């Protein structure tokens, strides 16, 4: 083919890394974070990249496991952000999420996935409940 | 008493988590297949982590949480092999197992939540 079905972040372990990427790229310049949140989600963001850059190295990625991926990926960012206080509100540290991934969508795609956005940000809040 | 603090007992947790689960109704061989490959993925990236000195408790909770929500997105969106509530069932008994095998204490809150995610990965599907 011409790679028409590895057009997405989903279907695509190299667009995968990329969106990984610039999700942490974007939120650097959002407000409601520490420096040292920032590192820990910049650590964990870089762990996942390997792991898509290593099952791709193998061979093993598929569509089901880069949805699965992307969404360990999100669930982790909306996780970290719910453990860790101080730097801003809960409501300030979601929409820094969400604008965040709405760019990495734009940068990687040039298509926002506004129904993924909206399950993050329902993430947050519930692992902030549960917290 | 939670299995994430120290790297050891996470990848324990994860392993047992799938050991687990691999012996309860719900899932077919290649379901199955593909949550032992990103366990095994999550597994490796805790080790390379504590590996270059760079683990938190805040770092491995929030990588357990990416593992567990990478097992209720799998199951929510490879249909087959059983109903969706057999499928959150063996998710919370060998999440249940997994704390009992490692800290002894079953953290119920985080079982809880991942059934949610089960069924909300399910509706957003």
């Amino acid at each position: 083919g011409s790679g028409n079905s590895h057009t997405t972040p989903w279907t695509n372990p190299g667009l995968a890394e990329n969106f990984m990427n610039s999700f942490m790229q974007g939120l650097s310049s959002m407000p409601g974070f520490t420096a040292s949140q920032l590192d820990d989600m910049s650590t964990i963001a870089q762990s996942m990249v390997q792991s898509i850059q290593s099952l791709a190295a193998q061979g093993r990625t598929s569509p089901n496991k880069l949805q699965a991926l992307n969404m360990a990926f999100a669930s982790s960012m909306a996780q970290i952000a719910a453990s860790e206080e101080g730097g801003g509100s809960l409501s300030t540290k979601t929409s820094s999420i969400a604008s965040a991934m709405s760019n990495a969508f734009l940068q990687t795609t040039g298509v926002v996935n506004q129904p993924f956005i909206n399950e993050i940000t329902q993430l947050v809040s519930m692992f902030a409940q549960a917290g």
